[PDB]
C-alpha cells in the first residue's frame, strides 16, 4: 500500500510533465509532480525555449495560411527522405508517423492558446526564424511557425528559464504538488495489469509508494546521460549532450518488464559539443547550435576543411562521426575549430554553445598560441590528454603546411563570399545561428571573414554530442504507452523525450522538439482525465 | 495449465546456433527438442559459406603457427571499439563485458570445433589462405590460419552452409535429437519463482502447443532484419534487407519484452553492399555483396563519379552508401552504380558471393545493359524511376553522361600505373583478397584495376546497403545466459547466436567472425544449461 494518492502522477518537471501536469490540474484533477533532482526543470531549463507551433495565432492574424496537406509533406519529405512521396496515401510515412504528426499540427497551436490563455506560458512570436529547410519547395509556411516564452531575452537564451518560472509558478498557484529528490524506480500495477502508481527512491535511499487513481504520466526526458543506453542504441557514438544530467533512460529500466515496444532508439537530437565539456561533465554546457566566428574555420587532424561549419547543427554532428574502414578510426571523430582575434573579440558568446567565449568566461578549452606552427603544437598536447577517448589520433606529418593552404584558400572564398568548398552562407539557416561578427563595410558574406595573417590563434576541439535522445516507448496520439499488440497499457502515459519521436532522426525547425511536446501533452491529459478511478 | 510435450532441453532455431547448442546438449545426455519456425531447417546459416572464424585451432597449431591470446585480445579489441582502445588499458580499452566475452571466443572455439568434428557432426577441413579482414594491423599476430569450413564444402566454398546444415541435422537425426518445424515459438513461459520452464508455439494451423523445458530454453532464433519496423526502428542505417532467412523477424524482442531483459548492440548488423534490386524484390537466394565483381569495373553515384574504393571490405563498404547530405536532406549515395565492360562480363562474371556480375544462364534481370555509355545512363535513369518510391526520387545529374567520361579517363589511367590516387584501390591486402577472378593480363601492375573498354556494349547494376543479419538482442553472460537488467541470469533461459548480443559492436573481424564466436557460444551455453537442475 501506498503513501499518498493523487488522480494524476507527473513522473519529471522539464516541459513534458509541467505542461501534462497543469492540462490535468485544469481539467479538476488531483496531481503531484515527481523530480529526481532537486530542483524542477531538466534540460527544459536549459533550453531556448523555441517552440515550433503549426498555423499559429500569430501567423493566421498575419493572414499566413499553414495548409494541413503542405504541413505534412514537409515534415514528410525531411523525415523519411527515401520514402518521400507526395502521391503515397500517407506521403511514404508508416501510418503511425502520419498520424503523430497530423497531431501535432491538430494540437499544438490549442496546447500553445490554452498555456498563454492560463498564464502558464506567455509567449512572444519570433516572426522571422525560418525552418532549418525552409529552401524545400514542399514548405509552404517557410517563417512563422516559431513562438517563445513572452519575458524572453532578446537573445532568446534564457527562454527555458523564464518558462520554467511561469509554468510552475502557475503550477504552484493552481494546487499541483511538487515533491524533488523523488526518483521513480517502479510502476505498480493491479491484477488486471493497469498502471496504479509508483514507487520513488528518496534523497536518504527509502522507498515511497504514491498511488494515481487516474494516470501516471512519464515526462522523465532521455537516456543521453546513461552511456551504456546511449552506446548500445544511438546510430552515433556520442560523447554526451547538453540534456540534464539526471536523464539516465529510468523509463527504458521501467518499462523493461511491461511489454512495451521501444522505438526510435537509434536517434536523438545530436548537435557539435564543446569537445572538453562533454568529457569533464560541465552541466552548463549548451550544445553547439551557433558556432561562432566568421574569420574562423574547423579543420580536420590534416589541417583541411571538410564541412560548412555553419550547418545546421542536427545535420553538422553527424559529419564527425564519418567512418574510415581502410584506417579503422573516424577521421573527423574532433574537429578543431581555429580562429584569429578579430573572432575572439566580436564573436564571443555565452551562449547556444559557442566555443569562442568572452573575457571572465571558463576557458580552459581554448588553445592558444602565437603562431600557426605554435598552435599546431598546442592542439597535439591537447589530443595527448584525451587520447583513450579519440582512438589517440594524431596531427598529421604535413598539418601545418595543409593548414596554411587551407587558411589562403578560405581566405579568398571569403573575399569573393563564395564557399566553392562547401557552400558556408548559402543556405538561410547558415546566417540565421551565425551568431555576432564584427560589422564590416563590403563583406560579401557574413558568415565568412579572411583570417588574419598575425596572431594570436585560438582553437577549441568540436566533438558530436546531443540535445537529448528522442526514443522510448511507443504511444499512440493521445500518449498512452503501448504493449507489444499496439494497445494501451491502461494507465499509463509518456510524454516529450523519454517516449519515441516520431520525427525518426530529423530536425525540422528550432522549436522541434518543444512544440510537439506541448501538443502531446495537451492530448495526453485530455485522455488520462478521461481514465476511470481505479484500484 | 499444462504442457503436450517435456523436455531437457528446449532450442529455438535450426541455424547454426540453434543446431550446435542442441547437439552439445544432447551428448551431456539431456533429452532435447529443436523448434524451427519455418518449414526447412538451417535459417541463414544455410545460405553460408560456413567459414568459421576459430583462434588458435587445432590445424594452425599443428602446422606451427602461433595464435598467442594477449595478442588475439588487441586484434580484436582495436578492431572493435577503435576510439577506446589502448594496449596499456586493464581490458584494452573494451568494457569488461567485451573483454570477457572476446576472451570466451578464443578459449571455446578450438574445443567446440573439435568436439562437433570428432562427433562427425561437423567435420572441416582448414582453409589456411583466407586472411583477417585487417591484416595489416600490427595488432594481428596470426593473420591467417583461424579460419575453417565443412570437408565437403564445395571448392569455392559458397555451399558451405548447406554442407554444414545436413551435416549437422544428420548428426542431430543419429542422435535422438527431436525435430518440429513450423513451429514458431512466441512466448516463455515462467514458474512462480520467474524462471524459464518452457515455451509457447504458434503452429501452421494456428493451434498453440506447450513444451516443458526441465533444465533450460536456449534460443537461436537468429536477428530481426527481415522485421522492417525493429530494423528501421534500432539499426545505425537504413539499410534495404539482407541475406537473412526471411524468418528472421526478431521474435525474441517481443518475446522478451516483458521478461526484463537488457536488449544490447541493438545499433548493429553486420553489414553488406547489396545487389539493389533483388533486395527490394525480396529475392531469397540473394547474398550479401562479399566480393564486388570485375576490374574494368568501377562505381559510380548518380553525378557520374566515383566516391569509394568499390574493392573495400564489405562491412566497411556498405557505410558509404549512407552518407548524409544535411544541406539538401538526402543520402548522395543511397544507391551506388556498378559499371563493367564486355571483358569483366566474360572473365569476372559469378554465381557466388553476391557478385553483380553474373555467367550466362543466372538470373540477371539486374543487370542494365546498353551498346553506348549514353545508352546506358538512360537505361540507368529508367531503373531509378521504377525504383523511385525507394530512394528518394533519385535522378542522374544533367551532366552525367560527361562526368562519367572523365571518370573513366580519371581510372583509366590508375588502372594503367596500378595506381589508384583518388581511392586507394588494391592497396590493401583485402582488396586484392576478396577482389574475385578476373582475365589473366601479363602486363597488369594491380590485380583490382583494368581499363575500361572504349568501345561497348556496358552493363551496370544498382547497389544498395543491406546485412548479412543483424547481431543486437538481450545480453547474456560468457555461458549464454539472458540476464536481468541487474545483470543477473533469468534461469533457465539462454540465447546464443545473432538472436543475442554479439560483443562484435559495428565491426566484421575477418570471414567466419559470425560462425567462429558462435560456436563458441553454443557450447558454453549447452556446458551451463547441462549443469542446471531440473525446476518445474
Ligand atoms: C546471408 C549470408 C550470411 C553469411 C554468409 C553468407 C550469406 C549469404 N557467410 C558467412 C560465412 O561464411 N561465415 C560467417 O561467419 N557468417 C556468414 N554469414 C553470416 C551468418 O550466416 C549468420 O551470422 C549465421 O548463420 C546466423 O546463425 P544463427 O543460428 O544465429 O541464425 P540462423 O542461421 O538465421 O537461424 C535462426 C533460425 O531460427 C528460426 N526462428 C526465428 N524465429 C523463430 C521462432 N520464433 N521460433 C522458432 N524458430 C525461429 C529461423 O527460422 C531460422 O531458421
Ligand atoms: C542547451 C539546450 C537548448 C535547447 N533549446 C531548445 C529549443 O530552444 N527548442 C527546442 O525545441 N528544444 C531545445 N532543446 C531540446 C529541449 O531542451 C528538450 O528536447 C526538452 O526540454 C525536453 O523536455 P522533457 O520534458 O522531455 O525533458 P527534461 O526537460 O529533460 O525534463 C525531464 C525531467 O525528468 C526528470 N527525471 C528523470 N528521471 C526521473 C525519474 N526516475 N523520476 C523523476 N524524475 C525523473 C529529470 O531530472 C528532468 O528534470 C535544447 C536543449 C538544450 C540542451
Amino acid at each position: 500500500s501506498f503513501s499518498a494518492e493523487y488522480d494524476i502522477v507527473v513522473v519529471g518537471s522539464g516541459c513534458a510533465g509541467l505542461t501534462s501536469a497543469l492540462f490535468s490540474r485544469w481539467h479538476g484533477n488531483s496531481v503531484v509532480v515527481l523530480e529526481k533532482a532537486a530542483a524542477l526543470g531538466g534540460t527544459t531549463f536549459k533550453s531556448a525555449f523555441a517552440y515550433w507551433v503549426p498555423n499559429n495565432v500569430p501567423m493566421r492574424a498575419a493572414g499566413i495560411a499553414d495548409p494541413k496537406p503542405d504541413f505534412l509533406k514537409y515534415v514528410a519529405r525531411v523525415t523519411r527522405p527515401q520514402f518521400y512521396d507526395p502521391e503515397h496515401p500517407t506521403l511514404g510515412l508508416t501510418q503511425w508517423e502520419y498520424d503523430m504528426c497530423e497531431a501535432i499540427y491538430d494540437s499544438a497551436s490549442p496546447a500553445a492558446e490554452l498555456l498563454a490563455q492560463k498564464g502558464a506560458l506567455p509567449y512572444r512570436h519570433v516572426p522571422f526564424a525560418t525552418d532549418y529547410f525552409s529552401e524545400l519547395p514542399e514548405d509552404k509556411a517557410k517563417s512563422g511557425r516559431v513562438l517563445t516564452p513572452k519575458d524572453g531575452s532578446p537573445s532568446m537564451a534564457n527562454g527555458g528559464q523564464v518558462a520554467i518560472r511561469t509554468l510552475s509558478t502557475a503550477a504552484r498557484r493552481d494546487g499541483i504538488a511538487f515533491k524533488t529528490g523523488h526518483r521513480v524506480q517502479r510502476v505498480i500495477l493491479n491484477s488486471k495489469g493497469e498502471a496504479i502508481g509508483i514507487e520513488a527512491l528518496k534523497d536518504d535511499n527509502s522507498v515511497v509508494r504514491i498511488r494515481a487513481r487516474k494516470a501516471v504520466i512519464f515526462g522523465s526526458g532521455g537516456f543521453t546521460h546513461d552511456p551504456e543506453l546511449r552506446s548500445n542504441f544511438l546510430n552515433v557514438p556520442v560523447y554526451g549532450g547538453c540534456a540534464a544530467f539526471t536523464n539516465e533512460g529510468d523509463l527504458v529500466r521501467i518499462t523493461s518488464s511491461l511489454g512495451v515496444q521501444l522505438r526510435n532508439m537509434n536517434h536523438a537530437w545530436l548537435c557539435p559539443v564543446t569537445f572538453e565539456k562533454a568529457i569533464g561533465r560541465d552541466g552548463s554546457m549548451s550544445g553547439m547550435f551557433s558556432v561562432a566566428g566568421d574569420s574562423m574555420i574547423f579543420v580536420d587532424k590534416r589541417g583541411k576543411r571538410v564541412v560548412n561549419e555553419k550547418l545546421n547543427y542536427n545535420e553538422l554532428c553527424q559529419k564527425l562521426f564519418e567512418w574510415d574502414g581502410a584506417k579503422v578510426e573516424y577521421p573527423n571523430l574532433v574537429l578543431i575549430s581555429i580562429w584569429d582575434q578579430r573572432s575572439q573579440d566580436h564573436s564571443a558568446s555565452n551562449d547556444y554553445g559557442s566555443a569562442i567565449v568572452p573575457p571572465g568566461a571558463d576557458d580552459r578549452h581554448v588553445i592558444k598560441s602565437d603562431t600557426l606552427d605554435g598552435l599546431s603544437q598546442q592542439i597535439s598536447l591537447r589530443l595527448k590528454k584525451y587520447a583513450g577517448q579519440i582512438g589517440h589520433m594524431e596531427l598529421s606529418s604535413d598539418f601545418n603546411a595543409n593548414l596554411r593552404e587551407s587558411i589562403l584558400r578560405f581566405n579568398g572564398f571569403a573575399s569573393t563570399g563564395k564557399d566553392e568548398d562547401f557552400h558556408r552562407g548559402e543556405r538561410a539557416s547558415d546566417v540565421l545561428f551565425n551568431g555576432s561578427t564584427k560589422k564590416e563595410p563590403d563583406q560579401k558574406n557574413p558568415t565568412m571573414w579572411p583570417i588574419s595573417s598575425v596572431g594570436p590563434y585560438y582553437a577549441a576541439l568540436v566533438g558530436g554530442g546531443t540535445l537529448d535522445t528522442k526514443g522510448g516507448p511507443k504511444t499512440n496520439t493521445h500518449g498512452q504507452i503501448l504493449d507489444i499488440h499496439d494497445k494501451p497499457i491502461r494507465g499509463l502515459y509518456g510524454v516529450g523525450n523519454c517516449v519515441a519521436s516520431a520525427s525518426s532522426g530529423a530536425y525540422w525547425a528550432g522549436g522541434a522538439t518543444l512544440g510537439p511536446m506541448i501538443a502531446f501533452a495537451y492530448r495526453a491529459a485530455n485522455a488520462a482525465h478521461g481514465e476511470p478511478k481505479r484500484t
